[PDB]
DNA sequence: CGCGCG
DNA sequence: CGCGCG
């Protein structure tokens, strides 16, 4: 499922860099990286995050 | 797959009509609806196109 | 290797 | 009912 929780400590650790790796993020929050890639592929359709073209290295807006 | 050809036929689509249904998308192009939403939540990830929040309903920022 | 998938 | 899933 999705954690509106999980959104705001990954909005929020992301306002913290200039782009990050999943792998970092899931390392930073102390979570796993499929739960921080299901919760930022999701924040991504919408327009919450925004991943870039050919890599996976995400961003806010 | 993911044909870029198909990515700029979408947004040329949403380029006419803002707010647009994938079924609709679809049905202007001569596709199928699974393909359609296969290249718009793709496109979504980097934010060539944005979804409503809470519809299924897709915007070209 | 991009993976998020329920 | 959101479904895109390979």
């Amino acid at each position: 499922p999705i954690s509106e929780e999980m959104n705001l400590k990954i909005l929020a650790y992301l306002g913290t860099k200039q782009g990050a790796k999943a792998v970092h993020i899931a390392q930073s929050l102390g979570a796993q990286r499929s739960e921080v890639n299901r919760h930022l592929y999701r924040m991504s359709e919408d327009g919450r995050v925004r991943k870039h073209p050919q890599h996976p290295v995400w961003y806010l807006p």
